[PDB]
């Protein structure tokens, strides 16, 4: 069915794995020791020097929102009609956007730069509380009235910002009610619990 | 529409849709933010994360270069034939996108001590788009399929702001090679490659390319 192969962390896998959790999907984990990666054959027969990497039956796939635009198509969480699904793109690239920059931030410059990366958060929030407040007062999802595989994406970016900096979302309160009512889904509220997310670092390096 | 993009005077993060909206025989306005507009601070305030591009489509207006070109690609049939074929699709501008921020954060934050290391390791970011092509019906045809995809445009503006970073760098490539001088040999594509529109625009915003 699904293979995602990757390291044991949550890092660029955690949005579709709550993706296929929620959406009742099976799939199959590869996981990638370090010693296995410095081997450098798998390394190197990925098309980028990197994972994850993605089956899909006979379709192999890398890119995290790659696979998550992938999913979306074949699951139908991409939005309505082509007006939603730019819409949903414009949010999962605002989502990737503060990914790369907390990315940036644990892997090259945390000791220094948290601090600093604190002070602008709110700033790198805030247009998504203003996308949730033009979107039925925020009671519903990031872009119309089904859930797409940018609410996952921006789902783990807010959970993981709030391990960065706890209280992040108090100034935010669709963002907080978002994260709440989204966690609260039977199917992902039980993955969100379990061994196999809460067990793996958010990174590779153990910050966070 | 005509489509309206929003941008500085500069080819920068626009150079791909606007090749791809040259090439597909489309009408846009261009809404040129000099420096002093946007330091004022009210166009900005008003931009979802605070940056440019802004795209308008009729009512529906757009932030991200990459939703623009996506939504160009799904609207004007530049996305693959299929499920299968727009994947790659995604994986190709991915990719793309990822090597594009990587020299972007060159030229704006490095670009005088990291040029050299930077071109050194270039051979290694590029070798993925070679191996896509070989995949492709022996490179002869397009980055996925056998359509021009919105993809194309973008690997094609990254490989040509490269080939100025890096003269010679696909020479290594022949397929990238081949690919490029194919692609910008397309007549409408040629014609706007070579305008004052695209020519007299600096590639980044800071003078460095
Ligand atoms: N843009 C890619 C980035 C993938 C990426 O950064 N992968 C890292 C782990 S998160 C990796 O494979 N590092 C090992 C290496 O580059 O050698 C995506 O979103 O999947
Ligand atoms: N991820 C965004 C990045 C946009 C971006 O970096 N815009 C820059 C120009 S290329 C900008 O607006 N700088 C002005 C500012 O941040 O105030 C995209 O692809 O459109």
């Amino acid at each position: 069915p699904y293979t995602v192969v990757y390291f044991p962390v949550r890092g660029r896998c955690a949005a579709l794995r709550m993706l296929l959790a929620d959406q009742g999907q099976s799939w199959k984990e590869e996981v990638v020791t370090v010693e296995t990666w410095q081997e450098g054959s798998l390394k190197a027969s990925c098309l980028y020097g990197q994972l994850p990497k993605f089956q899909d039956g006979d379709l192999t796939l890398y890119q995290s929102n790659t696979i998550l635009r992938h999913l979306g198509r074949t699951l139908g969480l991409y939005g309505k009609d082509q007006q939603e699904a730019a819409l949903v793109d414009m949010v999962n690239d605002g989502v990737e956007d503060l990914r790369c920059k907390y990315i940036s931030l644990i892997y090259t410059n945390y000791e220094a730069g948290k601090d600093d990366y604190v002070k602008a958060l709110p700033g790198q929030l805030k247009p998504f509380e203003t996308l949730l407040s033009q979107n039925q007062g925020g009671k519903t999802f990031i872009v119309g009235d089904q859930i797409s595989f940018a609410d996952y994406n921006l789902l783990d970016l807010l959970l993981i910002h709030e391990v960065l900096a706890p209280g992040c979302l108090d100034a935010f309160p669709l963002l907080s009610a978002y994260v709440g009512r989204l966690s609260a889904r039977p199917k992902l509220k039980a993955f969100l619990a379990s061994p196999e997310y809460v067990n793996l670092p958010i990174n590779g390096n153990g910050k966070q």
